């Protein structure tokens, strides 16, 4: 756990992530299911701040034969994005922090009714230990909007504000045999959870509609290229 001049901020993005993103929703009346398919279910929270849809997205999500670091890794690493991704324009690190922390810019494609917008963020990868070894470790990838001088507001830009985690908790079965582990045993517990100011005007309507589309379908096509990225590997745990 780092010295960088974000540490503090870090350390508490992801503490009030742990405390409040992994509370279960949906069983709460406030939070609607908004989607489900397979294992996947996204809820929506509705909300609006000075006419602003600002709508807290919080999905849930299982799957098979990967774990949480491996999860947490390829959403993380920057070097594997062009791969799943496909909402981004352009982006690049504007600095690095640590080992396990950059900052990032980047501009996004033009979802109508908009100009683009572009965020400009902290990536941030933790292992939060098990309490106890009863427990499952977590992973995180904490996604949150900073500032930076290198990256002042442009006039072509829209600036969304971003708050956004990647949860990951490996469920591991037996050594069946006695005898071996394999990708047969493990299942990653998703939590994925979404807070963005897109920062200038639209539709509610629109924005709800396009929110309702876009996170389901990058929830899968992120996931599932993590399970054939990792068929027929090593596990890393």
């Amino acid at each position: 756990v780092g010295t960088h001049r974000f540490v503090q901020k870090v350390e508490e993005m992801v503490q009030n992530h742990m405390t409040y993103s992994l509370q279960d929703v949906g069983g709460d009346a406030n939070w609607q299911l908004v989607v489900e398919e397979g294992e996947m279910k996204v809820y929506r929270r509705e909300v609006e701040e000075n006419g602003i849809v600002l709508d807290p997205l919080k999905a849930t999500h299982a799957v098979k034969g990967v774990t949480g670091h491996e999860v947490c890794n390829y959403f993380w690493n920057v070097d594997v994005r062009n791969d799943w991704e496909t909402t981004i324009e352009n982006f690049h690190v504007v600095e690095t922090l640590a080992d396990n922390a950059i900052i990032i810019y980047q501009t996004h494609k033009r979802v109508w009714p908009a100009s683009q917008r572009d965020v400009l963020y902290l990536s941030v990868i933790r292992k939060i230990p098990a309490l106890t070894e009863n427990d499952p470790e977590t992973w995180i990838v904490c996604n949150f909007s900073v500032d930076h001088d290198s990256a002042p507001l442009n006039n072509r830009c829209v600036r969304a504000k971003i708050n956004v985690a990647m949860i990951c908790q490996t469920l591991v079965s037996p050594p069946e045999g006695n005898q071996e582990i394999s990708r047969d045993n493990i299942l990653c517990k998703i939590t994925y959870v979404a807070n963005v100011n897109p920062g200038g005007w639209a539709p509610a309507s629109v924005l709800r509609a396009v929110a309702k589309r876009e996170y389901p379908k990058f929830l899968k096509r992120f996931t599932s290229y993590v399970q054939e990225k990792t068929a027929g590997k090593p596990i890393l745990f």
